[PDB]
DNA sequence: AATTTCACACCTAGGTGTGAAATT
DNA sequence: AATTTCACACCTAGGTGTGAAATT
DNA sequence: AATTTCACACCTAGGTGTGAAATT
DNA sequence: AATTTCACACCTAGGTGTGAAATT
């Protein structure tokens, strides 16, 4: 029951503790390295639903002194907010969410809440905050009764370890060199 | 506490006893009497997440026989269908829910499950099947322990005369009528 | 200063036709 | 020679960061 | 036959500037 | 002696169903 494993579990590693960094557009820019992962202890021809949305850490502005990420004037101060972002091939079979693992590689991240009459399906967020990724599978029944104070399943699950800050523009630039070397965009710039 | 009421309420009604039809597009097309309503029993400084999703009522094909619906073939279902949308100006205050005007009036529907990769928010509808919209208010909290400050939130609500069918094309023509009188962009067709 | 946007060189991702090469 | 297949130069379409320039 | 797509005449919905228009 | 107000023609941009035509 449950199982949802994190693939390329290393590399939020490596992002994670250099603290790190998405960069926000107007037009929308994907997340690097994008949330994708695997899941198993589910029923193969029951199906489910798949999204994936974005919840903020704490209410503080953020800035980067001397390398160092710091709080600065004073919450504001929601706590998600965060646009969802469901599954293009959701929903889909149990067993078609465990022959694969659920990548989310064109999930984007922007700027704007007022998004262009929506036709987007992309988060908008605001510059230097901290957000945390965070993805439910919420089952789908058929058959609908009144029901009492029940309502699960009532599913949430995150990973701290893909927390992250919305920036402008890249801050530490160690992570600028590991996206460069991580992203396959961005190999023109390392032989350089 | 937790009030949600319907507007159009009446507008539902007329629609309804003559078995709801919405109309699909591969481009898209917005639901009317798009759903829409008055929400109460929140708190002003509190804020909320106002999303609705369309769940499908049952499994069967249907076909329009006789001014008559009918099933037909048996059970196949690419679900219990949906796909979520999420007010354009969501998440917002409590109080912003209660001010005015929840409405859903750009909620396009279709029949594209490749649909584009994205950047649409548009539902993608099975023609012929009946569905139902269905609206959450999940609402958020301060404070992630394992796992309750103590608050979360388990909130769903439905609406039954608010079902219909995915048509391409009007079958009764009472609904096609009804329309008619009641779309303001469908006045070039009355006072003939 | 702090922050954000912009054109741009540099790359991947994926679809076609050509002139050379295989192989019949 | 007829016929088939093919690397490669050639396409669109779009994702990366950079350093300058705009904007708060 | 059953279903889906299409250009089209007819309308709303909304942002601009024109020629007309009263008035500190 | 212009500066305020103002109805309106006009624009895009898009939403409706119709009847005929394509596609299953």
């Amino acid at each position: 029951k449950l199982r949802v494993a994190l693939s390329n579990h290393l590399l939020w590693s490596k992002f994670n503790q250099h603290q790190t960094e998405m960069i926000i557009t107007k037009q929308g820019r994907r997340m690097f390295p994008f949330l994708s992962f695997t899941v198993a202890g589910l029923e193969p021809t029951s199906h489910y639903r798949m999204f994936v949305d974005v919840v903020l850490v704490d209410q503080h502005h953020w800035r980067y002194q001397s390398g160092k990420w710091v709080q600065c004037g004073k919450a504001e101060g929601s706590m998600p907010g965060n646009r969802l972002y469901v599954h293009p091939d959701s929903p889909n079979t149990g067993a078609h969410w465990m022959r694969q693992e659920v990548s989310f590689g064109k999930l984007k991240l922007t700027n704007n809440k007022g998004a262009s009459n929506n036709v987007t399906q992309m988060i908008v967020l605001q510059s230097l905050h901290k957000y945390q990724p965070r993805l439910h599978i919420v089952e789908v029944n058929d058959g609908e009764p009144e029901a009492a104070c029940s309502a699960s399943n009532t599913h949430v699950f995150t990973f701290q370890e893909t927390q992250f800050i919305a920036v402008t523009a890249y801050q530490n630039a160690e992570i600028t060199q590991l996206k460069i070397d991580n992203n396959p965009f961005a190999k023109g710039f390392r032989e350089n």
